[PDB]
C-alpha cells in the first residue's frame, strides 16, 4: 500500500520537497541515514530473532547484528532455564567457592561473549532471543517490512535529510518533529500490543 | 450519508483545497497516508473480529492484520478458560516444575507465536478477539465503514496532507488539529458506549 | 553501509557544505579532531579489550591506550580473584601491620603503575579488561568500526568542524548539538543492550 | 595526531584566525598564558611524579616546580608511614609535651619545609608523590605530552587570545567557553579513569 | 539547453560543477553509478566518470540562422 518499493519512495521524495538537482547517490545516502538512526530507536515483533546457539569455550558469541537481548533459555539437556545476569565479582567468588547449582543458571558479558557460570563442555546449545538491525534499504534490497508498515516514517525521514541538505534549519525541525511523532506512534503501538486490555496478578517463583 | 465513495472525498478535497494541479496519484498517497495514521489510534467495534484458532506445535500463530490483542479463551474440551499473561522467566519455572494446573490458563508471547503453558496436542482450538487494521481504500475499494461513520475524519486528514504537500505550515498544523479533535471525539464516544450509564459492583474470581 | 571509507566522508562533507576550497589538510584535521573528542566520551564494546599482563617489581604496567580500567583479575595460580581498590593509607597500613590475606585482593595506583597488595614475585599473570582509544582514521587506516557503525556521527563532526572554521556561530552550534544528540542515542543503546529486558535478583559475595 | 609540534599547532592558528600581521613573538606569548592558565587546573596521570627526598635540619624541602601534593610517605627505616597533617599548634603541643609515638606520623608546613613531629636525624629518607606544572612550550621545547593528548585545547587557547589581542569581544568569550569545555572533558575523563567501574567496600584503619 | 547520456551509459541528465569539484571527484574516486556531472575546459565537454570512447549523449542546443544567398 501507498510506497511499495525504494523507487516510489525516491519519486514521491523528489515531488514533495520539488528539487530536480537530487541524484541517485544523495537519496540513497539520506534513506541509509534514516535507517542507521531507526536502528537505534525501534524494537518491535518484525526486528525480533530467536534461534539456537552453540557453546564453545565456556561461552556463546554475541550475534554480529545483535543490538538488544531479550532472554537466554538452557536447553532441556543442560536444565531448560532461562538465565540470570551477575556482575564479574560474583561470577569469580561463585567460580571460587563452588557454588554448584542444580544447572546453568547465570550469565555475565566478557568482551563479546557470554560466559555461563555453571562451566559446561562444549556443544551446549542455548536459545538466544534478541532484536536485531533493520534490513537495508536499496536498489538492491528495494523491499523491507518497515517500509511496507509505516512508510511515513520514510518519508518524513526522507525529507527532513533532504532539507538538511540544502542548508534549511526550520523546515528541517519541522519534518523531524513529525518524523519522530510517528516512530514514537509506532513503538507505543507495538509495546501496547500484547497485554494493555488483559488481566494481571504477579506470580510466584524462586530461581 | 454525506461523503458516500472516494470520489466524492477527491472532488470535496479539490473543491475545499481549491487546487486544480492535484493528480489522482497525489489524492491516492493522501488518503493512504491518513488510512495509516488511523491504523495506530482507532480501536472501536467496528476494528473488532473474533475467530477461531487452531494450535499447532504447542503454538498459537499471530493473524497477519493483528494490530492489538483482546482476550484468548480455551474452547470447553480443554477447559474453556480465559488465558492470563505470564513473562518468560514464570513459563520456564512452570515447565521445569511440573506446574500442572487443571486446564490450559496462561499464555506468553514468543517471535510471532503465543505459547501456553499447559502444552496441548496439535489441533487444539481457541477463540481469540482482537483489533485488526482499517480496510485500504482505494479506486478498488470504493466504500468503507470508516468513511460512512464519520467523513469529517477523512476530509480533514486529506486537506492537512495537501497543505503537507503544497510546502505550507499553519494551515498544515490547523487541519491536523481538527483531525486530531475529531478522531478523539469518535473513540471517546466509542469507549463511552458500554457501561458509562450503568452501575459497577465488583465481582470476586479465583483464576 | 552508507559512508564505507574516509574518502567518501570527504566527499561527503565537501557536498554537504558546499565549500570547494578545502584541502586534505585541513579535512584531516577536522576528523582528527572528531575522533579526539570521541575518545572521551564513548565507552562500548568495539571499545574494550582484556588481554594478560605480568606482574613485575610488585606493580602493573598500565597500557599505552588505556582510557579507562573495567576489571583486574588475578590468575588462579594466584587466586582467581577479582581485585578491590584502596587508597595509599590503607595499602600502608596493611603493609605495616601485616594484614596476609588468603590471595592476591587488593590494589592502588601509584604514578603509572598498579601495586598489589599481598606483593607478588615478578611474573605473576594478571587479566586485565579495560577501555581502549578509538582507532586514528586517515588515509593509511581508511576504514574503522566507529565509521562503519554510525557514519552520522563522524559526517557531523566534521561538518561542525567546518562551520567552526568559517568563523559561524549558529551552523556550529546546530551541527554540535545534532552530533551530541548522536552519540548519546549511542551510548544509550550500548548501555541497555545488555541487561535491560531481564531480571535482577541481587546476590551475596564476601570479598 | 593531528597536531605534531608547536609549528604546525602555530600554523593552524594562523589559518583559523586568518590573521597574516601575527608574529612569532605574540604566538608564542600566546601559547605560553595558555600554559601557564593550564597550570593552575590540571591535575592528571602526566603531571605526576614521585620522588626520594632527603629531609635535612628536621624538614623537607618543597620541589621548585611543586603544585600540588598528593602524598609522604616515611621510608620503611623509620616505619614507612603515611604521614599526616597537623597545624601548628597541635605540633608545638605535641613537642612539648612529648607525645613519643612509634615512628614518623605527622608533618606540617612552615615557610618553604614540611616539618615532621618526631624529628629525625638529617638524611631520612621520604617518598614524596605531587603535582608539577606542565613543561613549557616553545622552539627549544617543540613537544610535549598535552598537546600530544588533547590538542584542541591548545588550538582554542590559543584562538582564543589571538581574539582578545585584537580588541574583540563575543569571539574571546566563544572560544573560551570551547576551551574550557574541553579542559573540563579531559579532567573528568583522568578523575574517573581508576575506580568508576569497580566496586568500593570502606576499610578500618588505625593511624 | 541540456545534455543527456544514454540509458545504456545511465540515461541521466548531466549537471554542471566547476574545475575544483571536477578535481575533488576525479582525486577522491567518487565512482557514482552513471555519468552524473560535466564541465567545460576549452572547445570540449568533459564528463567526470569518464567513459570509454564511443559513449552516445544526446545534445539539445541552439544554431546559428541558415545563410541566405
Amino acid at each position: 500500500a501507498t510506497i511499495n518499493n525504494v523507487t516510489d519512495l525516491a519519486i514521491a521524495a523528489i515531488q514533495w520537497s520539488d528539487r530536480q538537482d537530487l541524484t541517485q547517490e544523495l537519496l540513497m545516502l539520506f534513506i541509509g541515514n534514516t535507517t542507521d538512526r531507526l536502528n537505534r530507536l525501534l524494537r518491535v515483533r518484525e526486528n525480533e530473532h530467536f534461534e539456537t546457539l552453540m557453546a564453545f569455550g565456556g561461552g556463546i558469541e554475541i550475534p554480529e547484528h545483535f543490538v538488544a537481548l531479550r532472554s537466554i533459555t538452557g536447553d532441556s539437556l543442560i536444565g531448560g532455564r532461562t538465565l540470570q545476569y551477575i556482575t564479574q565479582d560474583i561470577f569469580t567468588h561463585y567460580v571460587n567457592y563452588n557454588y554448584q547449582p542444580q544447572g546453568v543458571t547465570y550469565y555475565t558479558r566478557l568482551g563479546n561473549f557470554w560466559r555461563v557460570f555453571p562451566v559446561v563442555p562444549d556443544g551446549a546449545p542455548f536459545i538466544v532471543n534478541y532484536w536485531t538491525v533493520l534490513p537495508e534499504l536499496s536498489l538492491a534490497n528495494p523491499t523491507t517490512w518497515a517500509l511496507t508498515k509505516y512508510p511515513q516514517i520514510y518519508l518524513y525521514g526522507v525529507l527532513e535529510q533532504i532539507y538538511l541538505y540544502t542548508m534549511d534549519e526550520a523546515r528541517s525541525q519541522f519534518w523531524g518533529q513529525k518524523l519522530e511523532r510517528a516512530v514514537m506512534e509506532l513503538q507505543n503501538e507495538e509495546n501496547a500490543a500484547d497485554f494493555a486490555s488483559t488481566r494481571l496478578a504477579i506470580k510466584d517463583i524462586e530461581r
